[PDB]
């Protein structure tokens, strides 16, 4: 039975409004309702692993499984393995997988961060999941961020403290915060970004969604706007939105968008809203698809819809060759040429480079760059062609084409890290000079790029 090359992924986001969800659900998980909608064709073709964020959940995770496995077997006739499960309050990400994957997943990591200080510790944060499909690390987070309208700022510390203190994935990959750890990364939410309009544009803004006519909304959603400032989720993707404000409704109905300041909202406004979101990060050219991008519109216990996406992502098997693992295959290696670092930094220490990878034994350090003064008054540290030869524990061009670099550029002073990117080997040509490239980032932000050209030798 062959290993997969791809697989399916869904991913859900429900703010539960700390109520029970009604009796049915399948048209969440089968992508029914508004916006990028799954064919009806598809509806008895289960995916490889189902991803649920709950906000706000009331139910105990006894209770919440049942629902979930019994909707799945309902639509699918497959009873679902569970992966993983971890609630932090009432924050909680569940993760199901088909049967015949229970084999091809392992090194399952859970985690959570509690976001805010004092007033603000104690409701707020996110969990997440880590674990190995074969050769393929996946990450999943579930946040549920700070909410109102003029907290947009809070919001984006919160993501700034969830990216820097969530631990999941290879803890080898010290440097690496959760953006670089996976070959697929989804971050989804009640990520509470509003629609940024003045409050008595209310009754505007409703009329807009009642005629379909989203733009002048999302040319105004925090999220979009933030992410085009490179405030938070950069080097993120997220589907274009087609569904209606996700938030804040009338329970029972869809009819009735409850914006109005009451006692119940500390006097506070809530505009309607796509508070609830999902996004990815993959590794530079690895497969990965958004196939379904929507709300329901049959689920009404909540203030908020139910949000589905789904993925087609590509995933790689275990090699094994008669040389790695275990030993290298003289026959492969990697070679950085005329390689630079530009740095953000005013700090004039000496650096170094980490090379980390799944292709190597261990990360390989580099010898100290040489610094220079960048016209525009930047930092430039020159490797040249002083670059370590990078020897991987596979040779076989099927295996290394697949495989990924993360660099961390270092002070030598204190070794802490000044950036981190990553470098894809699935190049144009083998045993050919060819120019490379990532942005540097440090706790989710720009930080610099490095560059050069990579000369890559596979056993073809
Ligand atoms: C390689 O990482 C990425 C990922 C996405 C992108 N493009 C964007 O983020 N585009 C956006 C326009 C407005 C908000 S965000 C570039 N680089």
């Amino acid at each position: 039975q062959p290993e997969p090359d791809m697989i399916t992924i869904f991913i859900g986001t429900w703010n539960m409004g700390n109520a029970p969800p009604p009796k049915k659900i399948t048209s969440w998980f089968l992508s029914k309702g508004q916006g990028k909608t799954r064919d009806d064709s598809a509806d008895y073709i289960p995916h490889d692993i189902y991803v649920i964020g709950t906000q706000e959940d009331p139910l105990s995770e006894k209770e919440w499984l049942e629902i979930l496995k019994h909707s799945l077997q309902e639509i699918t006739s497959v009873t679902f393995k569970t992966v993983a499960i971890h609630t932090l309050w009432n924050i909680r990400i569940v993760v199901l997988a088909k049967p015949e994957h229970e084999n091809r997943i392992s090194h399952i990591c859970t985690d959570n961060v509690k976001t805010g200080i004092a007033n603000t510790l104690g409701n707020k944060g996110a969990v997440g999941v880590s674990f190995m499909f074969n050769g393929t690390s996946l990450g999943f987070v579930n946040s549920h961020l700070t909410s109102g309208s003029e907290k947009k700022l809070r919001r984006n510390q919160n993501y700034m403290n969830i990216l820097r203190f969530l631990a999941l994935g290879d803890k080898k990959l010290s440097p690496f915060n959760i953006t670089h750890r996976f070959t697929h990364l989804f971050w989804f939410g009640d990520l509470n970004y509003r629609v940024d309009l003045p409050t008595w544009e209310a009754e505007t803004i409703i009329q807009k969604i009642k005629q379909q006519q989203y733009a002048d909304l999302l040319s105004h959603d925090q999220l979009l706007t933030e992410r085009r400032e490179q405030k938070v989720f950069l080097h993120f993707e997220e589907e274009e939105i087609t569904f209606a404000p996700t938030y804040r409704f009338e329970r029972l109905t869809r009819d009735k968008y409850a914006y109005t300041k009451q006692k119940a909202t500390g006097m506070k406004y809530n505009l309607p809203s796509w508070c609830d979101r999902v996004l990815w990060k993959s590794y530079p050219l690895v497969h990965v698809v958004c196939q379904s991008y929507g709300s329901t519109s049959d689920i009404m216990t909540s203030d908020h819809s139910p949000v589905f996406a789904t993925f087609e992502a590509g995933v790689t098997s275990q090699f094994v060759s008669k040389n790695g693992p275990g030993t290298v295959d003289s026959q492969g290696q990697i070679e950085f040429l005329r390689c630079y670092a530009t740095l953000k930094t005013k700090s004039q220490t000496k650096f170094y480079l980490e090379f980390h990878s799944s292709c190597l034994e261990s990360f390989v350090k580099s010898q100290e760059g040489e610094n220079e003064e960048g016209s525009e008054g930047e930092l430039v540290v020159k490797f040249g062609e002083t670059l370590p030869k990078l020897k991987p524990i596979i040779s076989d061009p099927e295996y290394l084409l697949d495989q990924h670099i993360l660099i961390s550029i270092k002070s030598s002073d204190s070794d802490e890290s000044y950036g981190e990117g990553c470098i894809a080997l699935r190049l144009e040509a083998t045993e050919t000079q060819l120019p490379i490239y990532t942005p540097l980032t440090h706790h989710g932000e720009l930080t610099g790029h490095f560059q050069g050209e990579i000369k890559l030798q596979t056993s073809q």
